[PDB]
């Protein structure tokens, strides 16, 4: 009987501190379903009580609204883009500077999950002042908040060359080229993940990605069992042969053409379908390069997947044949967004 949102909003501004809980409590229970009812919440004029919430001494209210905060930054853009109207980026980024691992993690979940948006909200992210945050908790030795933070800078990097600049220019790719050996496949997939999203900007981002020690490492792995860590090398290497002549001969140095000539012989469609793309970018520029690549025996495996059976694995080599032929690029990006 009657509406939950009037008595909600007016107790967002109540001083007792159960009776407001109580609220943010009800609050997170209603957002957390349709984005009618999302946005039925931010038109009741939630959204001020919340972005001052978020700024308040009692850690309870604090990892309350954090709550609630994760719930509406699982629906819409343009309800993201009301949170980041109400001004609540700041505060996000005072409590990734928390001690608190269980606020930190929801913090961190919040701000992935609103960077998942359009390149303007991603900019009001790294205006907010995350960048330097996300790169410091980077080295952390607990993997659920490193894990958060690997996904919010992939999602960041899924933005314009600019944003991905900025990423570079806080000092990641270290970090992620050094994580590239870790045993921990879960954290790997993430930062494959991040250097594919940051490798899918300009030149100079691939060239920078390649000057950070990379290209063998996705050259190792290119030879690994796990289809998934495979999936994501062949990912990542497609991304850094998308750029100019001297990135793909960079590619070619590492020695990644044999794996990807073995690999066309595979039966699994997925792989079968990244390689060809690889092979694509690859042959995508200097005729050194095709030479390089029809030396390496591809031309062979190519006309006889030709006759391939299924038709997108079939067409995808005829337009690398057709490449490799006639004289000289495709990017991906993914983003991360979870609700709850
Ligand atoms: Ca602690
Ligand atoms: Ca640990
Ligand atoms: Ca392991
Ligand atoms: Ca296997
Ligand atoms: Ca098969």
């Amino acid at each position: 009987p009657g509406s939950e949102l009037p008595q909600m909003v007016q107790q967002l501004n109540s001083p007792d501190q159960q009776e407001l809980q109580s609220a943010l409590r009800k609050l997170s229970q209603i957002a957390s379903g349709g984005n009618e009812q999302i946005q039925a919440v931010i038109d009741a004029g939630a959204l001020p009580a919340l972005v001052q919430l978020l700024s308040s001494p009692n850690e309870q209210i604090l990892q309350e609204a954090l709550w609630a905060l994760s719930n509406i930054a699982s629906g819409g853009n343009e309800q993201i883009q009301a949170v980041i109207d109400a001004g609540a980026l700041p505060a996000l980024v005072q409590l990734l500077s928390s001690p608190n691992e269980q606020i930190l993690q929801e913090a961190l979940w919040a701000l992935r999950n609103i960077a998942s948006g359009g390149n303007e909200q991603i900019q009001a992210v790294i205006d907010a002042g995350a960048l330097p945050a996300l790169v410091q908790l980077l080295s952390s030795p607990n993997e659920q908040i490193l894990s958060s933070a690997l996904g919010a800078l992939s999602n960041i990097a899924s933005g314009g060359n600019e944003q991905i600049q900025a990423v570079i220019d806080a000092g990641a790719l270290p970090a992620l080229v050094q994580l590239l050996s870790s045993p921990n496949e879960q954290i790997l997939q993430l930062a494959l993940w991040a250097l594919s999203n940051i490798a899918s900007g300009g030149n100079e981002q691939i060239q920078a990605v390649i000057d950070a020690g990379a290209l063998p490492a996705l050259v190792q792995l290119l030879s690994s069992p796990n289809e998934q860590i495979l999936q994501e090398a062949l990912w990542a290497l497609s991304n850094i042969a998308s750029g100019g002549n001297e990135q793909i001969q960079a590619v070619i140095d590492a020695g990644a053409l044999p794996a990807l000539v073995q690999l066309l012989s595979s039966p699994n469609e997925q792989i079968l379908q990244e390689a060809l793309w690889a092979l694509s970018n690859i042959a995508s520029g200097g005729n050194e390069q095709k030479q390089a690549v029809k030396e390496a025996g591809a031309l062979e495996k190519l006309e006889q997947l030709q006759s391939h059976e299924n038709e997108k694995i079939q067409k995808e080599a005829q337009e690398a044949l057709e490449k490799l032929q006639s004289h000289g690029s495709g990017k991906r990006k993914r983003k991360l967004k979870f609700k709850r």
